[PDB]
């Protein structure tokens, strides 16, 4: 299985189509987006780092029993992946107040939120990816309530699993995003999970490790990112 | 029953206490705010025009089943309600798109919602009244799962019974919110249901008759709530 021809492409990764109708080869771009005004910066190792990260990640969630769509890792920078028909709605659960909840609601960054919150935003840069709730996903026809309910299941189990991994890591899992797709009408976990769409706090210093190094312009966005990858064990070189 | 003290105010109605402790009065003002950021302006006959207007719509609601805070009306502005521990999550159900839907999604004002949509708002004016979900009410202790489960059921039902009651008077129930509170643990509507709150079109020119004729400046708002108020046989001289 190798890439056929581009079909599309996000604000972080390309997606290709291969021979095989229903797998894709997701490959993941250096590039590194911002804010709803969007500001695009490039940095090396990025794309590679963020495909293995999510590599080892999914695993550990498929071994937890997690639907995934990953079949294998095909370069430093892409994977073979199940063609998924995407939920445009993303999963968030927050374990810690921080983004934009902070934002919205307020409230204290740093605040342990028990239990967790569950956002849903539709997926669409044009309006910034506004919120949503369940009754706009009936009402929109964007995914049934069983198959929310199902994404909602695994979302809160991917929390359970990554909490424990992380904090073995010495990590705080404050927040992630997730995105499901359906394979031949079951629900599957789609996208990826890497320091782009969650965030990681070392559990002694606090110190941010994750994309908000660059929402907030700290430096060391990949130092940062690799440091998270070699707590974890994920090879890299 | 009189008024003993002003307890507290918001930004259309007085609180007061009375010598019942389980009893207060609501006096409608005639102060109107657009736009959060304050933009106050006084309407004569606003307050008289919304205290009668509630009480009808109230009284509508309390013979459908929906139980109510209502006890009397004093005055042309005041009622005698039940004292309640005010949850601060407002409802809105959404027939038809309007108001921050539209701006939200990007969605054509006027679609048609099949099924309806169904909003929580966080009463927060600092914050603009932020959106939020279930998982947030369980998160930060607003109120139960079986209370919003019921506050959500009484909506609904309120929707049914309006929508009605609004057609039978050339009228369209395009959205409206409503707030609950506990009276001794029961879960009982309360606040105000006017055109403050609620958007209404005339049937057949979709004419705007609420608050949106302040909102965007189209005015003629007394004379808009004035004519809904007859057309359900409100006499209020
Ligand atoms: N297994 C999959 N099958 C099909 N599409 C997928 C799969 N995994 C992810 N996608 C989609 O491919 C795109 C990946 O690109 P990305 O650059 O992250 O996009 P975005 O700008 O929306 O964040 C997303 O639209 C995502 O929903
Ligand atoms: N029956 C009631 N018992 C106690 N508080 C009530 C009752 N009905 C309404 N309230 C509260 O009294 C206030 C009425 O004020 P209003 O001017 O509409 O406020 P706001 O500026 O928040 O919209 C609100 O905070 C409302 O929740
Ligand atoms: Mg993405
Ligand atoms: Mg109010």
């Amino acid at each position: 299985m190798q890439k056929q021809a581009e079909l599309y492409r996000g604000k972080a990764k390309t997606v290709y189509s291969t021979e095989n109708p229903d797998l894709l080869v997701l490959e993941f771009r250096n590039d590194t987006s911002a804010g709803d005004g969007a500001r695009i910066e490039q940095f090396d190792r990025k794309g590679m780092v963020n495909n293995k990260f999510n590599y080892f990640i999914m695993s550990k969630l498929a071994e937890a029993g997690i639907p995934t769509q990953m079949e294998r890792l095909l370069s430093d920078t892409e994977c073979l992946v199940k063609k998924l028909d995407m939920v445009p709605v993303e999963c968030v659960v927050r374990n810690r107040a921080a983004g934009s909840l902070v934002k919205r609601l307020g409230i204290e960054e740093g605040i342990e939120l028990n239990p967790p919150l569950f956002d849903l935003f539709l997926k669409n840069d044009a309006m910034h990816d506004p919120m949503v709730n369940e009754s706009y996903c009936e009402t929109f026809g964007w995914v049934s309530k069983e198959n929310l309910a199902r994404m909602k299941e695994l979302t809160y189990k991917a929390n359970d699993v990554l909490k424990k991994l992380f904090d073995d890591a010495g990590l705080i899992l404050v927040d992630f995003k997730l995105e499901f797709g359906l394979y031949k009408g079951e629900v599957v976990l789609g996208d990826e999970f890497s320091p782009d769409g969650s965030r990681l706090w070392d559990k002694e210093t606090l110190e941010k490790m994750d994309k908000d190094r660059f929402r907030q312009s700290l430096g060391g966005l990949i130092e940062a990112y690799e440091a998270v990858a070699r707590r974890l064990g994920v090879q890299l070189d």
